[PDB]
């Protein structure tokens, strides 16, 4: 390299910079605002500091998945508003601050999976007009965020391996983009008749109802009535009560 540009322990070339697996604690300094790919993941980030992203405001990927995070500084990403895929998945964050996603008008792809979220600030994804996939398995939600029925855009959405019991009435008919939507691995509540919703609406989608074995897997019967083999899509009208709802 007849000039620098390229941090302690990562690879550089062209505008892309990779920190990937450098067993690296805490993020490097020195990475340069032209910068259009980061690489951070599978390392053992457990904090990042308020404002080390400000600078890097042509960033359009950033990669954070596989560290220890816990938390995000309030507008962590406030800089980056070309960024269209932005990576969180296998950390351990417990909540997203309001506004975290609100700059990133551009966002095409946010994979929030395998975390601890159990709820989310209301308008957390409202400014995300663009997105096309949000994948969210793997954490610790009890109700479908408030948010995600106005992402019109999305192509693939995964809720699985969660602690749903019901969908909203009507929440996925906007969502006419969808072709994978991963719903297994929730303890859906067949007793209650709010269940009826997602019953047809998983009736209506068969072809696109997913699991994931690695790849997609076309799977209407894997959403499943809670400690059962029975599809949520078979359940009867009669067999629900409009009054054993939690
Ligand atoms: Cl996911």
């Amino acid at each position: 390299h007849h000039h620098g540009a390229c941090p302690s322990q990562c690879s550089c070339s062209g505008t892309t910079v990779n920190c990937k697996s450098k067993s690296l604690a805490s993020v490097p300094a020195g990475i340069p605002t032209t910068t259009r790919v980061l690489y951070l993941n599978d390392n053992q980030i457990t904090k990042l500091e308020p404002g080390v992203f400000d600078r890097l405001v042509n960033l359009q990927t950033l990669w954070l998945n596989n560290n220890q995070l816990t938390s995000l500084p309030a507008g962590l990403f406030d800089s980056l508003t070309q960024l269209t895929i932005l990576a969180l998945d296998s950390n351990q964050l417990q909540a997203l601050p309001v506004g975290v996603f609100g700059r990133l008008v551009d966002l095409q792809q946010l994979y929030l999976g395998s975390n601890q979220l159990s709820a989310l600030p209301s308008a957390v994804f409202d400014r995300l007009v663009h997105l096309k996939e949000l994948l969210m398995c793997c954490n610790k939600l009890t109700e479908l965020p408030r948010g995600i029925e106005r992402l019109t855009h999305l192509t693939h959405l995964a809720l699985d391996q969660n602690q749903l019991k019901s969908i909203p009435h009507g929440a996925f008919d906007r969502l006419s983009s969808l072709t994978h939507a991963y719903l297994f691995g929730n303890p859906w509540d067949c007793e209650c008749r709010d269940i009826m919703y997602l019953r047809n609406w998983v009736a209506d989608h068969t072809s696109i109802v997913m699991r994931w074995d690695g790849k997609a897997v076309n799977d209407p019967d894997s959403a499943k009535c809670a400690g059962t083999n029975t599809p949520v899509r078979a359940v009867t009208e009669a067999s629900t009560s409009p009054s054993k709802c939690p």
